């Protein structure tokens, strides 16, 4: 019939006494649940861009593991331990790209990754579970180990071992030494209906529910869940979406830069919806969600004008493209409305020389006001991602202590979280005992577009114990201002609203 591969990207729904999509509470905490009323079969789950995971084939942890062993003096047998754990993490991506689109069969040992994390579902065999007391902890490992080995076998016996595994399958992933079989909890996390997902043997099945086969040609082809960036032939300049007025707008931006390409921006991003009929994987129509806020792209109300809608389901939110590959320099068509996207100079106003142009759409089909489909890296997008997690964790911290106290729990985090943004605004050279200390760019753009520097702000302030949250904050901001002219600017602008206690 039809089977499960090597590279082919499922969901797994639990079907146990708990029911529920595997998946993640983001890229700051490295934990695994089921968020059991989110999305069931029949009606999937809404951010279920976090339910993605890649069957991938063995890893090796030999050398690798050797090397996690930073019990030695010396240094030439260290840079000999590392060389050895390179080759080798680098002789996994040769031979995994080998077993590409081979069939598993059941009782393979394949590992499971995490598509938007991109670290692998892994059993931590020498503890407890967080919530469960008996059950080892699941967490999500970035490089992975032999706990993230899973013997994919049969739950009923209606195929067996050695039989190819059919899609839809339940079956029961059970790690190959860890010990205990994964399982779906019967727990809600303290703050989260969100069940943690961990290792000891119960009766539970996940059900196999495949998302994109293991053709997907990228950087190659432009598939459903690419995020990319519009860039305009003509105007040279980048499709935005930002408020004004208090009002989202989606326009291009007027850049002030010697380079068109240069002027890249987080709010410019967009996730592609290659419309399908179940939620799965040239021809055929798209929508665009916009990366930072989640709201789509639509042309309502020149005989339209494109602007942000809150929903991605209505037939206003689905364009069609002309001249499907990656980096295209199209043409779009916006479908319900038969008309072709144009760009105008009338901007959006209060502003003196501003740099929101709006832009409608037109029934007379141009040339010039084509489209270029510049494919972000992946990496680029788990920025914003590991980013608005530090926006909204913070957008209950700083809230929680504005008005009253905070647990013991919630500190040991925030500091944590504090120490994560210093290793990466840095790109991972400072964190203590350091060496060097050189910031990084994007994530300075990234620290301010996306509300880092705003939340920390609100944060140290208690308005009308710290030994290690101010002025920890303070050296975050010492480094995300670093050769930054505007960062300086912005930092000393928010200072200013800072003292306003006064
Ligand atoms: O180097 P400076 O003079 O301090 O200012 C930077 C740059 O020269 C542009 O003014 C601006 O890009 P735009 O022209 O596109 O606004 C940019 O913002 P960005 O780096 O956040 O894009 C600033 O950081």
């Amino acid at each position: 019939s039809s089977f499960l591969h090597i590279g082919d990207i499922a969901s797994l729904y639990a079907e146990g006494s708990t029911n529920g999509f595997i998946s993640t509470l983001g890229l700051v905490d490295d934990r695994a649940v089921v968020q059991p009323e989110a999305g069931d079969l029949n009606n999937p789950p809404k951010k279920f861009r976090d339910a993605l995971f890649k069957l991938a084939p063995m890893n090796r942890y030999s050398a690798q593991k050797q090397f996690w062993k930073a019990s030695t003096t010396d240094a030439v047998l260290l840079n000999k331990l590392h060389h050895a754990a390179d080759l080798e993490k680098k002789q996994n991506e040769t031979e995994n790209r080998k077993l590409l689109g081979t069939v598993i069969q059941y009782g393979n040992v394949i590992q499971l990754l995490h598509l938007k994390s991109n670290k692998y579902l892994t059993v931590n065999k020498r503890l407890p579970a967080l919530l469960e007391k008996n059950a080892m902890r699941v967490t999500l490992d970035e490089a992975g180990n032999e706990g993230s080995w899973f013997y994919i076998q049969p739950f009923y016996k209606l195929r067996s071992i050695g039989d190819s595994v059919v899609i839809g399958d339940k079956v029961v992933l059970n790690p190959v030494n860890a010990g205990q079989p994964l399982h779906a909890s019967s727990h809600q996390l303290v703050d989260n209906g969100a069940n943690e997902v961990n290792s000891v043997n119960a009766n539970t099945s996940w059900k196999i529910v495949l998302f994109m086969k293991w053709s997907d040609n990228k950087d190659d082809i432009l598939k459903g869940g690419d995020v990319v960036r519009l860039f305009h032939a003509e105007q040279e300049k980048f499709l935005t979406a930002d408020e004004h007025r208090k009002k989202q707008h989606v326009f291009l931006r007027t850049t002030g830069r010697q380079s068109a390409t240069s002027a890249t921006s987080s709010k410019a991003l967009w996730e592609v919806e290659v419309v399908q009929h179940d939620p799965a994987r040239w021809n055929s129509l798209f929508r665009f969600k916009h990366l930072a806020t989640g709201h789509y792209l639509a042309a309502e109300v020149m005989v339209y004008s494109l602007v942000s809608v809150p929903e991605g389901n209505d037939i206003s939110s689905i364009f069609e493209l002309d001249p499907v590959p990656r980096n295209s320099y199209v043409r779009l068509r916006h479908l319900a409305t038969n008309t072709w996207v144009h760009s105008t100079n009338i901007p959006i106003k209060e502003e003196e020389k501003p740099v929101m142009l709006k832009i409608g759409t037109s029934p007379l089909k141009e040339d010039k006001e084509a489209f270029a489909i510049v494919p972000v890296s992946p990496a680029e997008v788990r920025d914003l991602d590991f980013a608005n997690d530090a926006s909204k964790v913070l957008g209950s911290i700083a809230g929680k202590l504005e008005k009253g106290t905070i647990t013991q729990n919630e500190r040991r985090s925030v500091t944590k979280l504090l120490e994560d943004l210093v290793y990466f605004v840095t790109g991972g050279t400072n964190s203590l005992e350091v060496v060097f200390s050189k910031p990084n760019r994007e994530r300075q753009k990234l620290m301010r577009e996306q509300n880092i520097l705003k939340q920390i702000f609100k944060l140290l302030q208690a308005p009308f114990p710290f030994r290690h949250i101010a002025r920890l904050a303070y050296r975050v901001l010492r480094h995300s201002q670093q050769d930054y002219r505007k960062n300086q600017e912005y930092i000393a602008k928010q200072f200013g609203f800072m003292q306003k206690q006064i």
